[PDB]
Protein backbone atom coordinates (compact mmCIF):
# COMPACT_ATOMS: atom_id res chain seq x y z
CA UNK A 1 0.00 0.00 0.00
CA UNK A 2 2.89 2.11 0.75
CA UNK A 3 4.77 1.48 -2.38
CA UNK A 4 4.44 4.20 -5.14
CA UNK A 5 3.42 7.08 -2.35
CA UNK A 6 2.59 10.44 -4.04
CA UNK A 7 4.68 12.37 -0.76
CA UNK A 8 5.95 11.40 2.45
CA UNK A 9 7.07 13.81 5.16
CA UNK A 10 6.58 15.48 8.78
CA UNK A 11 3.59 17.38 9.45
CA UNK A 12 1.75 18.02 12.73
CA UNK A 13 -1.46 17.25 13.23
CA UNK A 14 -4.20 18.63 16.05
CA UNK A 15 -6.03 15.90 17.41
CA UNK A 16 -9.99 15.55 17.20
CA UNK A 17 -12.11 15.60 20.50
CA UNK A 18 -8.84 16.15 22.29
CA UNK A 19 -7.50 18.85 20.85
CA UNK A 20 -3.70 18.58 20.96
CA UNK A 21 -0.95 18.79 18.27
CA UNK A 22 1.04 15.54 17.48
CA UNK A 23 3.79 15.29 15.49
CA UNK A 24 3.30 12.21 12.87
CA UNK A 25 4.84 10.89 9.59
CA UNK A 26 2.15 11.24 6.49
CA UNK A 27 2.33 9.49 3.52
CA UNK A 28 -0.11 10.35 0.99
CA UNK A 29 -1.12 7.34 -1.41
CA UNK A 30 -4.18 5.29 -2.80
CA UNK A 31 -6.57 8.90 -1.99
CA UNK A 32 -6.16 8.65 1.44
CA UNK A 33 -3.38 10.01 4.11
CA UNK A 34 -1.80 7.51 6.01
CA UNK A 35 0.32 8.68 9.51
CA UNK A 36 3.00 7.08 11.99
CA UNK A 37 3.94 7.89 15.29
CA UNK A 38 7.43 7.20 14.05
CA UNK A 39 8.91 6.59 10.38
CA UNK A 40 9.79 3.10 10.69
CA UNK A 41 6.67 1.85 12.57
CA UNK A 42 5.16 -1.43 11.00
CA UNK A 43 1.21 0.21 11.85
CA UNK A 44 0.13 3.06 10.71
CA UNK A 45 -1.75 5.57 13.65
CA UNK A 46 -4.06 6.20 11.43
CA UNK A 47 -6.22 6.52 7.61
CA UNK A 48 -7.71 8.90 6.13
CA UNK A 49 -9.61 8.42 2.92
CA UNK A 50 -9.51 11.91 1.04
CA UNK A 51 -12.64 10.89 -1.12
CA UNK A 52 -15.24 13.95 -0.66
CA UNK A 53 -13.02 16.69 1.28
CA UNK A 54 -11.78 19.60 0.15
CA UNK A 55 -8.83 21.84 1.37
CA UNK A 56 -8.22 24.97 2.52
CA UNK A 57 -5.80 27.18 4.14
CA UNK A 58 -6.13 28.88 7.66
CA UNK A 59 -4.26 30.97 10.05
CA UNK A 60 -3.42 29.52 13.49
CA UNK A 61 -2.41 31.61 17.17
CA UNK A 62 0.47 29.44 17.01
CA UNK A 63 1.55 26.98 14.90
CA UNK A 64 2.82 28.00 11.17
CA UNK A 65 1.58 26.80 7.91
CA UNK A 66 -1.60 25.61 8.28
CA UNK A 67 -4.02 24.24 6.20
CA UNK A 68 -7.44 22.48 6.86
CA UNK A 69 -9.26 19.07 5.40
CA UNK A 70 -12.99 19.14 5.69
CA UNK A 71 -16.01 17.80 4.21
CA UNK A 72 -17.52 20.95 1.82
CA UNK A 73 -20.95 19.19 0.65
CA UNK A 74 -21.72 18.58 4.58
CA UNK A 75 -20.55 21.29 6.72
CA UNK A 76 -19.84 20.30 10.72
CA UNK A 77 -20.38 16.48 9.22
CA UNK A 78 -17.54 14.50 10.62
CA UNK A 79 -14.87 12.79 8.06
CA UNK A 80 -14.87 9.25 7.83
CA UNK A 81 -11.63 8.13 9.10
CA UNK A 82 -9.31 5.35 11.01
CA UNK A 83 -7.44 5.01 13.76
CA UNK A 84 -5.96 2.85 16.91
CA UNK A 85 -5.74 3.52 20.40
CA UNK A 86 -2.96 2.28 22.61
CA UNK A 87 -4.89 -0.48 24.64
CA UNK A 88 -5.50 -1.85 21.02
CA UNK A 89 -8.62 -0.32 19.99
CA UNK A 90 -9.27 0.29 16.06
CA UNK A 91 -11.80 2.92 16.06
CA UNK A 92 -13.63 5.67 14.03
CA UNK A 93 -12.25 9.20 13.91
CA UNK A 94 -14.18 12.00 15.45
CA UNK A 95 -12.66 14.86 13.27
CA UNK A 96 -14.95 17.38 12.05
CA UNK A 97 -12.11 19.12 10.25
CA UNK A 98 -8.14 17.94 10.16
CA UNK A 99 -5.94 21.13 10.91
CA UNK A 100 -2.14 20.12 9.88
CA UNK A 101 1.34 22.27 10.47
CA UNK A 102 3.69 21.58 7.39
CA UNK A 103 7.64 22.13 8.53
CA UNK A 104 7.95 25.33 6.36
CA UNK A 105 5.75 27.80 3.81
CA UNK A 106 6.95 25.32 0.92
CA UNK A 107 6.48 22.14 2.35
CA UNK A 108 2.58 23.60 3.00
CA UNK A 109 2.44 24.21 -0.99
CA UNK A 110 3.80 21.15 -1.83
CA UNK A 111 1.23 19.08 0.25
CA UNK A 112 -2.00 21.26 -0.92
CA UNK A 113 -1.07 20.62 -4.30
CA UNK A 114 -0.27 16.70 -3.30
CA UNK A 115 -3.44 15.96 -1.66
CA UNK A 116 -5.47 18.21 -4.55
CA UNK A 117 -3.92 16.71 -7.32
CA UNK A 118 -4.56 13.23 -5.56
CA UNK A 119 -8.34 13.98 -5.01
CA UNK A 120 -9.08 15.28 -7.92
CA UNK A 121 -7.47 12.24 -10.15
CA UNK A 122 -9.72 9.78 -8.04
CA UNK A 123 -12.09 8.38 -10.91
CA UNK A 124 -14.62 8.65 -9.01
CA UNK A 125 -14.61 12.12 -7.85
CA UNK A 126 -17.92 13.62 -7.10
CA UNK A 127 -19.91 10.91 -8.07
O1 LIG B 1 -2.94 12.13 23.07
P1 LIG B 1 -4.05 13.06 23.43
O2 LIG B 1 -3.62 14.29 24.13
O3 LIG B 1 -5.16 12.36 24.12
O4 LIG B 1 -4.62 13.51 22.00
C1 LIG B 1 -5.09 12.59 21.05
C2 LIG B 1 -4.15 12.64 19.86
O5 LIG B 1 -4.11 13.97 19.34
C3 LIG B 1 -4.61 11.67 18.79
O6 LIG B 1 -3.73 11.74 17.67
P2 LIG B 1 -2.93 10.48 17.10
O7 LIG B 1 -3.94 9.43 16.73
O8 LIG B 1 -2.14 10.96 15.94
O9 LIG B 1 -2.12 10.05 18.27
C4 LIG B 1 -6.01 12.01 18.34
O10 LIG B 1 -6.41 11.05 17.35
P3 LIG B 1 -6.69 11.39 15.79
O11 LIG B 1 -5.65 10.57 15.13
O12 LIG B 1 -8.05 10.90 15.48
O13 LIG B 1 -6.51 12.85 15.59
C5 LIG B 1 -6.99 11.96 19.52
O14 LIG B 1 -8.28 12.35 19.01
P4 LIG B 1 -9.69 11.91 19.68
O15 LIG B 1 -9.69 10.44 19.78
O16 LIG B 1 -10.76 12.42 18.79
O17 LIG B 1 -9.68 12.63 20.98
C6 LIG B 1 -6.53 12.93 20.62
O18 LIG B 1 -7.29 12.66 21.80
Amino acid sequence: TFFNPDREGWLLKLGGRVKTWKRRWFILTDNCLYYFEYTTDKEPRGIIPLENLSIREVLDPRKPNCFELYNPSHKGQVIKACKTEADGRVVEGNHVVYRISAPSPEEKEEWMKSIKASISRDPFYDM
